[PDB]
């Protein structure tokens, strides 16, 4: 083989027909953006994450694991959703259709954004297959705005509870450091207390909030402090280090995580690919916690 | 005066109530953006142009003129349109209302984008006051797409002729170097021939196409080659130098230019403010050709 | 209102005649620079802070407060000092005159630099109205050089104690990580110990040093580690995180802070506006600790 | 189709098994680098060109052509050579093997570098299928060093004539502006005269030097002036504009060009993707001159 | 003196003939690079460190020391190794020869890379003069690859123990956060535990592993998290802060450190010189711990 | 020689005691800056030019010359003036003293700025040795301000004629594109006409203005368009290409040029070292036109 099908995330094989493949996990890129009050995310966050992820591919057993995820899980990259270039409605319809087809086939999904709005169609499809979920949500923002429209940025986790896709009472939002509503049922572990508490202390509280519910894990890269993730459309100071974030993600290993995504990487604002690298490393860690179960 | 009202473009006085002022020309910022197939323009193009324009303010008589524009014209900066943060429809309604109020009062407008879509509401208001206009359009793109919707990026100069706002047969598009429709009535002076012909030759042809019609002058900064204007959402190689562009704009002096704008400056892609500087210099040149008449 | 007077810091109203206004607090920009042994700060630090501060304006009650500062305090932005473009003497004379006029009128000041030298004229005016003050000083540098001239960079807090403007014995310098003089009366809480101690421990010591004296709060952004504040003229490694800095500023709430500034933001060295964002967030936090008293 | 095989250059279909496909032209990426006396090219030049090429894909008939290349030519992207990460010998052996297999199958090649050294293995394979070729070589450097080793950077066009792969007497080197050997048989059209002469004049001379020989076209992006192509390992001032370069490439339409490449794009030194964009546009123009024959 | 010999690191005197000088310590630059699977380091890491080090030179007694290193140690900068531009073998032969000549003369060495491969020739020369050493190694990578060739990147600390240059059983690797071999005798203090433990706790363990052996101290700047050191060829998230790193280096004061280096600064990926600044500050701290003994 | 005295511009030997050396030409760096109305130049322009100049050193006979300058001229680099870090008066006194000592010894000078103000002390020393000179001045600015003080930026060529150092009537200013005084005796060849006329036409006019007077050649890099020289404190659009500038400098070969400098390179605003590279190439061309006479 002089040229090869090893062109996707972590040099994994591409499969443009994933639904009836032998894959366990399928990576989908959704380079969807919408006009915001601040900067736009752009159309290259899936591409920047894939490109920088070659920094991680040489490790046979990614630190600190004692196995190779690739020998426990069959992971393929199906490329990008064609309708990510449509408006919020068109993108949502096609993404939910893509997701339902994969979940019905027994595949699970790691998806890369794109604006955080991509998580709402994913949650609609996941709720159909797995039932109402607990949300584990890393972000500087709660995204529970209740006064905007159905397709507005920052409203996904008002709509999701209203549609019964997630149980807010068993959901946790980690790293929040912008105005939020204390009485909507979500448990907000704000960045101030998360930076001051030990990882094990936070993880113990997350496990007790989530319980045994199926979990959708959604990681907005702007959860990280802008020193570690300058490449994002809506930065907020006082965030998490990449050390603390990856340790928190590893601590989620014993949860029943049924799907996950990483969103808001904005390459136009990245500095020496550090934001894309943090996103790729967190995404690989999400695959490792799944493979640790097998 | 220890602090002062000299905070706008070229340190000109700000006036947030311009409609009944003594101004001859009013500068308006429209930091409007929409989701595109490529990069987003962002919300700081008016701000970047204003900021860098201090490089030009120290010249009493801006080169190469033998007068000071500020002693012939009363120019104020009214800030930014509040609805530039709305969708294409909301922005258009408010911008056209703003423009009609200024033109009805006898003011004329230099406006800064923002996406090129801002020119369509401006043309609607200008046609009401001045009648059907000839368009002088600098761009790498013709923006005459006829198969998208009424608020889509790149459709403004299909809609404008259809609404009778401009006469395409007396309009000229300069710097085009992307696919265009040869039979829609616009005269396309593509960048290949514009770079090969003398300025006077091009200007003579523009004057004969435009004739004596009132002219709306719209300058997309991506008319300049990306070496001179890297800060734009839709770059295309093989463009104009800033030398040739400013010489072409100066050659328009004898036309009856009733309004003008400069659009598509994307500061997130700018390099050492050169794109914003070129936009500010072209905008100042547009004021000079007006003041040269007085 | 199609265009509006909401063009300043945090989109607050501009008022170019603040002295007899209804404002409680007035923001002044001083884009003053001087030749240094290292990099120059430039003339856009006030502008970069204002521009990025729109990221904070959408929060009605800025996290983590349970009120809106804008509903307790009348804050206006008076623009920039005209003489910030003069030499150190000319700038100082005009800034002190500006400040005395505001303080005599019962206004208080949040000022943005510009070089740290701007704090000396501010302290001269503040001492006249409030009496000798305790200085709370965040910096990597003590700025107590005693062998340079009266207008040299880095000498302000040798001159201030000599002129009786501050009491060094009740002043504290936080984040210092460059050579300093242990016996000049200032209490130096160096970055090594500040990074190792709890916030509450540091705050308790600051309160006991300062006591009940009126406090001038001056924040050099290079107090933050260059990972969080690369945009500064004189970076030093081993600094504070933005998390720790904002927590320290919040802990100053119960002090009698009569005036404050944020200096040394150098946009030419900024990376994705993170330094300007940290400066804008710290400045907003200073307004919140004032509004928390009302 | 919710996800698709449209992930390569210009969103063309990927085919990891191109040798027995229906393709007419096959794109291969060779992200090969070697230690140099100056900067290294890196491993992302194929990826940066592919990514930015989406700016060109929306044009059905790319300006200024009156047809769609994609409706005359079947072009696929086979990804990257696996051995581009080996040393100069390992890469050369695998690339020549890849190329021979494609040419023997009747495919033709557009290849992207990577260091310019990639052209030597390509020429070895092309000479086998097409016979000794005339080289049309755009570069600031002649790459005819005769005193280094067989795998050294900058020696390819000493070795190629010695191995009988090209006829130097019918080869032309365009844009040269570094020390060269006047008596080695190549015709050097240096950047000084190329910038001063008309395109048609240069093209007429190229046609007479090349005659009817089969042509290998190799474009080092550092032929362009660093204002247009800052993203390259070995910049030299006084180069070609992208306007002149694309016009020169279009003028080669009537030559018998049997293979072509674009090399030396160094994304770590690129500014707002302008170098990658120029490389992608030149590469698309090379496909258009081929499709213009059909 | 109108011009002066104060052109090297920290403005120290240059001496191009250091071997028979009065120097105690000699700084050597080795701008050596080799083709890697990731980015290349480049040829300006010695130059970038020297340039930014002027930020530290103004401190007479560098914080937090109570003496001036320059009054206890005679330090000169001998410039760069001429053969750093050769291949791994040529560079190694000349560097080891340079080092042996200095050590035989009673000088000690602070060296700047360049790729980490430069440490292997340095260790060969140091073992000859000081005997088998304990290695104190800061890195995200263990560089103990045992399946590559003798001159490959990342193999130095497989070869060194095999040649008896270091005792792996008394060596410690700090900050590791990539796949490593647990049973090769090195003690790996990975970044996860180093970030969670106190500095004194880590230092106590290092002292007990190293004992009284002579120590070679080698600092790969990619030990720091990419937020603090973006300018490096092989970044890995979850690293050390510059605060923790400098505190760890200061804690090594009581060890018998016979030579030291700082490697992998890649200026092409640096952001506002922060990586070069951290490297220069760590290097100055290494000189201070030596001067603290005198 | 394992390390070497080849650390200066073009890897030429450093000589910190140049006055009694065997040098014909001596390079001096003057990293002098002063507070301006725009950006500051900084303190690294000499260093950035030296660093990038290694791109030119490998050419034995620099293109397009048929000799090696280094075999006709003995050129050394004496480093930087120690007082460049003082104020305009202190710097001027020391620079003029440095220059007088070199010129009295029969050396000639190529100097690198630093602010353009450095040329005034150089002209004072040159007039003493060579007599009143003709100035050949490349710039976007005339620097003839007559209403500022004796040490202000932009006043040098008001003061120089007043002190009889240059004859304005035989001096020419090339590339001017900012407000200038038409009646002060200088001949202004503005960038508009210089870009439109042939090089030979401009050179013929320069030769006739200058005649046989001794010439001081001073090149402000902001003569180049900001696309080619973004790294400068005072950019102005519509400038010269680097092709045209180097051709103009080569055409000055037959003039009696007694000294020369290159100023205003501001590395903080440079993009991929292109401005420093253009400055280094122009400086090398100035040495070649001198060596062409021998
Ligand atoms: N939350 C954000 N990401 N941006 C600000 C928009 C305001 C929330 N409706
Ligand atoms: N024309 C542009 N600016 N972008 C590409 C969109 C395609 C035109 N409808
Ligand atoms: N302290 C600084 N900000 N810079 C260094 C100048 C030396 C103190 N006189
Ligand atoms: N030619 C280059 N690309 N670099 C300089 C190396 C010297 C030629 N042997
Ligand atoms: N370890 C590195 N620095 N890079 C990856 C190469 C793989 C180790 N042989
Ligand atoms: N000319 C400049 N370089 N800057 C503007 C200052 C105004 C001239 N006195
Ligand atoms: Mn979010
Ligand atoms: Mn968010
Ligand atoms: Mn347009
Ligand atoms: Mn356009
Ligand atoms: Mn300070
Ligand atoms: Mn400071
Ligand atoms: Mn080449
Ligand atoms: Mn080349
Ligand atoms: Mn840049
Ligand atoms: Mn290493
Ligand atoms: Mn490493
Ligand atoms: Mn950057
Ligand atoms: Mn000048
Ligand atoms: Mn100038």
């Amino acid at each position: 083989s002089l040229v090869s099908n090893a062109f996707g995330f972590l040099r994994l094989p591409m499969n443009f027909q994933p639904y009836d493949s032998d894959a366990d996990w399928v990576i989908t890129g959704v380079p969807f953006d919408m006009a915001t009050s601040g900067r736009a995310g752009g159309r290259h966050g899936p591409a920047a994450i894939r490109q920088v992820s070659t920094n991680l591919a040489w490790e046979h057993n990614r630190f600190p694991w004692n196995f190779d995820m690739r020998e426990r899980l069959n992971v393929v990259d199906c490329g990008d959703l064609v309708y990510a270039f449509g408006d919020a409605r068109e993108m949502s319809e096609k993404l939910q259709a893509h997701a339902e087809k994969l979940l019905a086939a027994g595949k699970r999904m790691l998806s890369f954004g794109g604006d955080h709005f991509v998580t709402l169609p994913l949650l609609r499809a996941h709720a159909k297959h797995f039932g109402k979920m607990a949300l584990v949500h890393f972000d500087a923002h709660t995204d529970t705005y209740a006064n905007g429209c159905e397709f507005d940025h920052g409203t996904m986790f008002y709509t999701a509870p209203k549609e019964g896709l997630i149980d807010p009472n068993h959901s946790v939002q980690i790293g929040i450091r912008t105005e939020f509503d204390k009485d909507n049922g979500f448990t907000v572990l704000d960045a101030c207390q998360v930076n001051d508490r030990s990882v094990d202390d936070v993880i113990a509280q997350v496990k007790q909030i989530v319980g045994d519910m199926p979990v959708y894990l959604t990681f907005d890269i702007d959860c990280l402090d802008p020193a570690f993730a300058p490449g994002t459309g809506t930065p907020v100071i006082g965030g998490l280090t990449s050390d603390r974030a990856i340790k928190l993600v590893r601590g989620l290993k014993d949860l029943n995580i049924v799907g996950m995504d990483v969103v808001e990487v904005a390459p136009a604002y990245d500095q020496s690919e550090i934001t894309a690298l943090a996103a790729a490393t967190l995404a690989l860690e999400m695959l490792y916690i799944q493979a640790a179960k097998k």
